[PDB]
């Protein structure tokens, strides 16, 4: 470290920050799309994935010393479109992310003196890799047919209100509080 | 309207929503501070300016209908503040943004045969001169001391419980819900 002005990371983390508070924006009405499409348990991951960038962003924010700061950067105009589509438009740009713009921004940082920052666009790459495997593996459940119905019976849980469920498929109607299959995810256990 | 592509319009929507998309973020981060620094009421019209915030940023990229788009533009580079300097920033991106850069940009797409676009970018700066407004008014009660005490017996109400109290300061502590100065406000009627 040292004092980012004038340095090329000084730019690079803003460039960052501005592609992922848009990234967060992104994410926000790509969920509630994938609400409207049916799918809450991805439309909840799209909310995780935004609210998750804000973070990466306010990391990267906490970093500039600055003022107004001019840069190039090329973002997606657009676009909303179908959850399916969402998710890869996603996965490219998490992709595109971790592959060349960390990396490269890790680098110059490392390479300016900035190995802290270096090592945070490291870390976030991590972050956007899985944020790109989870929005791959919905996208195929999507296209697969899978999201709701599973070739073995398997057990699905209300995200309303818990009620867990034995089958090979999500039942039309929550038997608990009777929301619709949308609210159904596999059940899942992480503890 | 027409098509944007390619249009100096599209890129004053995208750079529109890159920089929206920041002010969410950073009103976020500056909501954060607000509530560090003892202004529960500060902190959720940061909140309520991020979220309105999300709303600018939404309405304008669901103009857009394209692919990555180059764009050249200065953001703040930082910075996280006490909160009257948080307010004051804001106040002064919110006035360039009313000011120069929604005029301006309502100009253009007027003059590029896009007044729908055109009636949006002057109708969120009259949103922005509101959220001026706040933030000033804000910053001046933090300024003058007024923010917990004004000159005359008034009625505070605490946010969090909702207890209404009579008097020229808001309490050291809610005799409902225990909860701190910090969460009183003058008590407002908007209906
Ligand atoms: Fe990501
Ligand atoms: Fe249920
Ligand atoms: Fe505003
Ligand atoms: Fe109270
Ligand atoms: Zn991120
Ligand atoms: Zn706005």
């Amino acid at each position: 470290m040292k004092s980012l002005k004038g340095s090329r990371t000084e730019k690079n983390i803003l460039t960052a920050f501005a592609g992922e508070s848009q990234a967060r924006n992104r994410y926000n009405y790509f969920g509630g799309q994938a609400k409207k499409d049916g799918f809450v348990q991805i439309s909840d991951i799209f909310a995780e994935t935004a609210d998750q960038e804000r973070e990466h962003a306010k990391r990267l924010f906490k970093f500039l010393e600055g003022g107004d700061l001019e840069i190039v950067a090329a973002f997606p105009a657009g676009i909303i479109a179908d959850t399916h589509a969402n998710l890869i438009a996603s996965a490219a740009g998490e992709h595109h992310e971790y592959t060349e713009m960390y990396p490269s921004f890790a680098r110059i940082a490392r390479e300016e003196g900035y190995e802290e920052i270096a090592r945070v666009f490291a870390s976030i790459a991590v972050a956007e890799e899985f944020h790109e495997k989870r929005f791959l593996d919905f996208a195929r459940n999507i296209k697969e047919g899978r999201v709701f119905l599973r070739e073995q019976a398997t057990k699905w849980r209300c995200r309303n209100c818990g009620y867990v469920h034995e089958g090979t498929g999500a039942p039309e109607l929550c038997p608990a509080c009777a929301h619709p299959k949308a609210h159904f995810e596999l059940l899942g256990i992480n503890w």
